[PDB]
């Protein structure tokens, strides 16, 4: 459950945050196949209620009423063909499983779901499952509330209601056996793997007792005895008595460490500087490599939710966020993921942002079609950042220098430190008030590069900043602190 089943070559997967099948299906197509993108992990495909107030929010999708492929970016065909036609070209997709929960125990009852399918909170009654009373934790939650007040401990974390969403009896065979038939629906269309939502509410076992059940991959698109790939999101910085190694028996899992602390070191908060960046990984008390899922940011974090705070790097912070998200996609560390967000009407009260809940860019709650803009960016309020040149070419840098050591550190003691990957690529990086103008070993063989952040390689020649290796390896690079991105990138492909 720990490889990707990626196509050889490709190193990342993109989240494409609310987005369309129908959308998602060409993106694969026209974009991520030609730019080299491993995969795409969806949102959540089941049915989930639709709450009207606030309207429509993001949030609604981790409140599940049926098992029934039928949500806001489509209905059951459009996802067979989404995944069909990425398969075809060798994306891979990832579902976002969420399995822990049902809806919140305080919606009403009735028909308001994306599917129309009935449900009762109140009774306990999911008849599309069908689930019943006898199939949550209500028996086993010992909490005056019914929702988890402690998180030391770590049986109310399991068996309560997170926030309130009906707790599922994972222990029981026959809703192990709901969740893994749903599952094996997704696996047989093809699907390579998934994202399991809230994995620190669940016991590890219960989620083994899951996986059991599960098929190998299609044998359409996959090796005989491929086994789904798994990324657990368990949140656990510091401090807690459910530690994210109790879960490396399932597969991988989310290092949430690693974005928080990547921000406040690109911020230069808390006294740190990049030039502590040289021990990087595991270095930096992170989970091993080989089973980290890592990230810049996500859909809860870059808002507010979940883990990270302030000092979370997000597309709103464009500067310091490409480079941020060129420094994960550079280093070898775990397994990259890419954010593809939309834009909200941020509106910050008391250090909150009281739209934090607004969905997906809708026309009376029917989220509006990707556009794509003349010079490639996204329109109708999709960021796009998986489109934005830095941000795409540094996916690219990845594939290239897969398997290469980190090697060359420079480090000037304070902000501007550089490194490379074997003989393969080399990044620069300058985050100081002054400006960096050095002259470097590379470990890359004489020629003239095309430095991928500023410009790209078309048909002989670079479209931004030329480097020149000469034949002892050695560069020279200039970078002024006030440069739109002061970050210089080469590798064996933009070589002329
Ligand atoms: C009934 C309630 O409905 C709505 O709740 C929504 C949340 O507001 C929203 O974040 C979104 O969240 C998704 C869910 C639910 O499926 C789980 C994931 N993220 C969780 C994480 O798994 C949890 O563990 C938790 O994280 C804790 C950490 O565990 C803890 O260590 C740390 O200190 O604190 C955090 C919480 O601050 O919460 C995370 C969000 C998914 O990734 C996430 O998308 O969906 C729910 C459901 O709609 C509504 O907003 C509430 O008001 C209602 O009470
Ligand atoms: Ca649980
Ligand atoms: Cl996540």
């Amino acid at each position: 459950q720990y490889s990707p089943n990626t196509q050889q070559g490709r190193t990342s997967i993109v989240h494409l945050f609310e987005w369309r099948w129908v959308d998602i299906a060409l993106e694969c197509e026209r974009y991520l196949a030609p730019k080299g993108f491993g995969g795409v992990q969806v949102s959540p495909p089941n049915e989930n209620v639709a709450i009207y107030n606030p309207f429509r929010p993001w949030w609604e999708r981790y409140q599940p009423v049926s098992y029934k492929l039928c949500t806001r970016s489509g209905n059951e065909d459009e996802f067979r063909n989404m995944v069909t036609r990425c398969n075809n070209v060798g994306v891979r997709i990832y579902v976002d499983a969420v399995i822990n929960h049902m809806c919140g125990n305080a919606v009403s009852a009735g028909t308001s779901s994306t599917c129309g399918s009935y449900f009762n909170p109140g009774s306990r009654d999911f008849p599309a499952v069908p689930y019943s009373g006898w199939d949550f934790n209500d028996g086993k939650c010992k909490t005056g509330s019914g929702d988890i007040e402690n998180y030391n401990d770590a049986t109310q974390v399991r068996d309560c209601r997170l926030t309130g969403l009906l707790d599922l009896a994972l222990e029981k065979d026959y809703v192990r056996s709901k969740i893994a038939e749903y599952m094996n629906h997704l696996i047989d269309i093809g699907v390579a793997g998934f994202r399991l939502d809230a994995s620190k509410h669940m016991w590890p076992g219960d989620i083994k007792a899951i996986l059991d059940k599960l098929h190998n991959l299609n044998s359409n698109w996959f090796p005989a005895g491929s086994k789904p790939f798994i990324y657990q999101e368990v949140i656990d910085l510091g401090g807690e008595p459910i530690k994210s190694s109790d879960y490396f028996g399932n597969g991988r899992v989310t290092e949430f460490k690693y974005g928080a602390k990547l921000g406040t070191v690109i911020r230069k908060w808390n006294g740190e500087k990049m030039s502590y960046l040289k021990n990087w990984g595991e270095g930096w008390g992170f989970v091993p490599s080989d089973r980290a899922l890592v990230f810049v940011d996500n859909h809860d974090n870059q808002r507010g939710h979940g883990a990270g705070g302030a000092s979370i790097l997000t597309f709103w912070d464009a500067r310091l966020y490409k480079m941020a998200v060129g420094f994960m996609l550079a280093h070898p560390y775990g397994f990259t993921r890419v954010m593809s967000s939309y834009r909200w009407p941020r509106q910050f009260q008391n250090g909150n942002d009281v739209n934090d809940w607004v969905g997906p860019p809708n026309n009376n709650g029917v989220i509006k079609e990707v556009t794509i803009n003349p010079d490639t960016t996204c329109g109708n309020d999709w960021v796009c950042e998986h489109r934005w040149r830095q941000i795409r070419n540094m996916v690219i840098f990845r594939n290239v220098v897969d398997g290469q050591p980190f090697t060359n550190w420079y480090d000037n003691g304070s902000n501007q430190v550089a490194f490379g990957r074997g003989n393969r690529g080399f990044i620069v990086f300058n985050n100081d008030d002054w400006s960096f103008s050095l002259t470097l070993q590379t470990g890359l063989p004489a020629g003239t590069y095309c430095d991928v952040i500023s410009g790209d390689k078309i048909n002989g020649n670079c479209t931004g900043i030329k480097i020149y290796v000469s034949d002892d390896g050695k560069a020279h690079f200039s970078i002024s602190n006030s440069a739109e991105d002061p970050f210089i990138a080469i590798h064996a492909e933009s070589k002329l």
